């Protein structure tokens, strides 16, 4: 209830953080803006009169010729907004999962080898998360080095990536991150099998922010990828 | 410029998909609908307070209090607005890279400056990403798998066999060639791997970038990134016998892991040096006087 509308508050804030993005951009495209430096209307076959009349570039005009009542780039500004940080973040230690149970999945242990069937099995343990979690731990790390050196080789890039996302590195996360408070449970604790489960804890809670914040940045990306791997993804053989 | 007008489109197209998704969130959140379904009270030092001034709560309810002039989700409804489809996919064959120079430096094979004239760091972002989006793809479409499966559906897309066959589809075969007419194989499967990597370049925005901070933050310290054993004797030759006629010795000053040690003659410091062991610091405080030619020239007995 109180966590509740903290993680409202994240879901919120971070939706207004994309609105601002989004809107700057609709405002200034060279397509929307009366300059027309681009052109539009000079093309000597139909694509020019395609762009003019999508449903995209009218919805985009609108918005920019209703600035004089409402302009949202102003709206932002006038009330301080700030993308990185608000006066909520002194309520948490890390970025918040929106969905309390999603957090949670996070943190169960994957139990080896009565009583459930295998399909609730995967819905109480963190492992399909730490499959997702790794692999989006890769991306944006890569992505941070990426841009972070821009003139480093592949071998800086992915010597730097693996100093990172390696097991003992993310062990010294999860203690920094007090996932040690997180797995408090019935029996003590009193190591080598301990380091790799607190990796895997910190993967997982990677899995579920993803799951969260997913949308529609890199949706044309997805859907293409996903209609390229149609004829693999039906072979759900192993399924 | 026909070209340019077509990744302008979709740059502003994929803008205006992100502006629909936030603005219904915005319109729709708990905190913001006005039958206050969390139960927002005005308690002075609470939560509910400090939610209720930030410019977040601010924003989202002017633009709640505006959509009796404009309603946005309205103003996507009446032009038949749709996320995933254009008429404009009727002039490209793959989504779209807004950086005409990205996209070319996707298809270049191979000095700071050379690194800007091969794919091979899109191709190290590509695969990454790829690995991720696929990742994401099988999770999602398979919620009852567990990671086995999830590993195994996964690898068979993002292998380079399969690749290979993507850049065929593509016809990624005829963008890499010029001039002069598995190993080949794995090139081709580098230009996917690099060009997705130039999507991402493009496409990258606010939505994971809270993430991204935060990772970016518990990284720091990983980014930001001798001895002589004759040095104690190299040492008594010149100062053992000294022009003072007092005893060269060394003194411990940390008796713990964090050793200190003073090289002397009689009273006077020559220098000091905190070694890990004993041994270690008497040998690196050495290398300091060792180094110091006006130390060695005021008490050494000879000449050098
Ligand atoms: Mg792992
Ligand atoms: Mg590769």
């Amino acid at each position: 209830s109180n966590e509740l509308k903290v993680r409202e508050f994240y879901r919120l804030h971070n939706a207004c953080v994309k609105l601002k993005e989004s809107i700057k951009l609709i405002y200034e495209n060279p397509l929307v803006t009366d300059q027309n430096v681009l052109n539009l209307g000079t093309a000597e076959n139909t694509i020019d009169y395609t762009i003019l009349n999508t449903p995209t570039l009218n919805v985009a005009k609108t918005l920019l010729g209703n600035r004089y009542s409402l302009d949202l780039i102003d709206l932002f500004q006038s009330h301080d907004f700030k993308d990185s940080n608000t006066d909520v973040d002194m309520f948490i230690k890390y970025p918040v999962v929106y969905d309390e149970n999603l957090e949670n999945l996070a943190f169960m242990h994957k139990s080896f080898p009565a009583h459930l069937n295998d399909a609730q099995k995967t819905q109480l343990s963190n492992e399909r998360l730490e499959f997702l979690g790794d692999s989006w731990l890769g991306a944006l790390v890569s992505y941070i080095v990426y841009t972070r050196f821009p003139s480093a080789n592949e071998g800086m890039l992915s010597q730097m990536k693996e100093s990172i996302v390696n097991n003992n590195n993310l062990f010294d996360w999860s203690t920094k991150l007090n996932f040690t408070k997180r797995l408090q449970g019935n029996i003590a604790t009193p190591k080598d099998k301990m380091s790799k489960r607190y990796a895997d804890c910190v993967e997982a809670y990677i899995g579920a922010l993803v799951i969260d914040r997913f949308g529609t940045e890199f949706l044309d990306i997805k859907e293409w990828l996903e209609e390229l791997s149609e004829k693999k993804l039906a072979k759900s053989s192993q399924m």
